[PDB]
C-alpha cells in the first residue's frame, strides 16, 4: 500500500506538471472522494492523510490561481461544490485527529480562505460564516489541541499550527476565538511563543515558507490599519526581545536581521496601542515609555528629499512620531503599487491569450501629485505636531500654528 500511494503521489505530481485544468480538478475531486471515505472511517494512515492534504493544496492552490486569473457561470458552480466537499473533508480530518499533517492542511485551508476574502464576495462571506459554523461543530477541544501543537517538539507541526491560528482569527466575525485563546492561556504561552517565532526564524518546506509570507503580509496589514488580552500578559516584556535584538545588531547580516525583527515588533506594538486607547487611554503612557528608547536602529527601520530630511531631523532625538509620518508619505507616493498590480494583470491576460492603461495612468497621476505635495512638505520643512504630520501625509495656517507650537 505505501508503494501504491507513493506511486499515486508521484503520478499526481506528473499530472500537475502536465496541467501546468478542468480534468485535473476532476481527478482531484475523485481523489478526495476516495480519500474522504477512508479518512472518516479510520484513524502510516496519518502520513497518507498528510500526503492527501498536500495534494489538495497543490490542486486547491492551482484552482485558486485559476479563479484569480478569471465557461464563466459554470466554473463558479464547480468551484463552490468543490469547496463544499473540501469543508466536509476538513470536518472529518478534525474528528479523525497525523496532527501535524492536519495542522499543515488546515493552515493551507486558512490561507485559501484568506485568498478568497458582488456575488463572489457574497459567496466568500457566506463561506466564512459557514466555516465558523463548521468550527463550532468541532467545539472547544480543537482549539486547545491547536494551541498545544504550537509549542511542541515537532518543528513542522508547530509551524502549521501557528499558521492555522492566523486563518481562524482572520475568518472569524464574532470574536469568540480570541476569547477562547485568552481562556486557554495561549497568549501567555505566546509571550514566550513570539519569542519562539523568533527562535523559529532562528533555527513541506515551501509550504511553511508560504505560510510565513502570509503571516508577514497579515502583520503588515495590521500595521497599516485582542489588544487588551495581549497587553494584559506583558507586551512590554515581549518587546524587550526586540530591544535585545537591536542590541545584538549594534554589537552585519545578523544585526540587520535583529533590526528587522525590532521593526516587526514595533508595528505590532503600535497596532496594540491604537486599538486600546478608546477604553484604555493610559496605554498612551506606555507608547511614550520604553517603546522608542532606541537610536539609529529605529531610524533605519522607519525608513526601510524634504520629507527624508524631516524624518532624519525627527530621528535625531525628540520623538519617533515624525518617522511614521514619513513612512505613510512614502506609501502614499508608492501609487505604482496599484500600477504594478495592473501591469501584473495585463501580463496574466497576455498569458491567458497565449490593458495596462489604467495602471500607467494611475502611476503617472500619483507621480504628479507626489512631487507637488512633496515639495509642499519641503516648504513645510523649511519653516498636535503628530496630527499635523498625519494631515500632511494625507497648509501654511496649520504650519504657522505648528511652528508656534513646536
Amino acid at each position: 500500500l505505501e508503494s501504491w500511494r507513493q506511486l499515486v503521489e508521484i503520478i499526481l505530481t506528473a499530472c500537475p506538471q502536465d496541467l501546468i485544468t478542468e480534468h485535473r480538478q476532476l481527478i482531484i475531486r475523485d481523489l478526495l472522494q476516495d480519500l474522504h471515505v477512508k479518512i472518516l472511517d479510520d484513524d502510516e494512515l496519518m502520513p497518507i492523510v498528510a500526503g492527501a492534504v498536500f495534494t489538495l493544496t497543490a490542486h486547491l492552490s492551482q484552482s485558486v490561481r485559476t479563479e484569480l486569473k478569471q465557461t464563466e457561470n459554470i466554473s463558479a458552480g464547480f468551484a463552490s461544490i468543490g469547496d463544499s466537499s473540501l469543508h466536509m473533508i476538513l470536518r472529518n480530518l478534525l474528528e479523525f485527529i497525523g496532527f501535524q499533517r492536519v495542522r499543515a492542511h488546515l493552515y493551507g485551508s486558512l490561507l485559501y480562505y484568506l485568498q478568497i476574502a458582488t456575488a463572489p464576495e457574497d459567496v466568500f462571506s457566506k463561506l466564512q460564516r459557514d466555516n465558523l459554523s463548521i468550527f463550532e461543530s468541532y467545539g472547544t477541544a480543537l482549539m486547545e489541541v491547536v494551541c498545544r501543537d504550537a509549542c511542541d517538539g515537532h518543528d513542522i507541526g508547530r509551524m502549521l499550527a501557528l499558521a492555522l491560528l492566523d486563518r481562524i482569527v482572520s475568518v472569524d466575525r464574532q470574536q469568540q476565538w480570541l476569547l477562547y485563546l485568552s481562556n486557554s492561556g495561549y497568549l501567555k504561552v505566546l509571550v514566550d511563543s513570539l519569542a519562539e517565532d523568533d527562535v523559529v526564524l532562528r533555527n513541506p518546506l515551501l509550504k511553511a515558507l508560504y505560510i510565513y509570507e502570509s503571516k508577514m503580509a497579515f502583520l503588515t496589514r495590521v500595521a497599516k490599519s485582542g489588544a487588551i488580552e495581549l497587553l494584559r500578559s506583558g507586551v512590554i516584556v515581549r518587546l524587550a526581545q526586540c530591544q535585545v535584538y537591536d542590541m545584538r545588531p549594534e554589537t552585519p547580516a545578523p544585526v540587520e536581521r535583529y533590526r528587522q525583527i525590532l521593526l516587526p515588533a514595533l508595528q505590532i506594538c503600535q497596532l496594540i496601542l491604537t486599538s486600546s486607547t478608546a477604553q484604555h487611554l493610559q496605554a498612551a503612557g506606555q507608547v511614550l515609555q520604553f517603546l522608542v528608547a532606541h537610536s539609529d536602529t529605529i531610524q533605519a527601520i522607519l525608513r526601510s528629499m524634504m520629507e527624508l530630511q524631516g524624518h532624519i531631523g525627527r530621528f535625531q532625538r525628540q520623538c519617533l512620531a515624525l518617522l511614521n509620518r514619513f513612512g505613510g508619505s512614502d506609501r502614499l507616493r508608492q501609487l505604482s503599487l496599484q500600477d504594478d498590480s495592473s501591469r501584473l494583470d495585463g501580463v496574466s491576460k497576455k498569458d491567458d491569450m497565449e490593458s495596462l492603461g489604467v495602471v500607467i495612468h494611475l502611476l503617472k497621476q500619483s507621480a504628479n501629485n507626489f512631487f507637488t505635495y512633496y515639495d509642499i512638505h519641503r516648504q513645510s520643512v523649511g519653516k498636535d505636531e503628530i496630527k499635523e504630520l498625519c494631515q500632511s501625509e494625507m497648509k501654511i495656517s496649520t504650519t504657522q500654528k505648528y511652528g508656534l507650537a513646536r
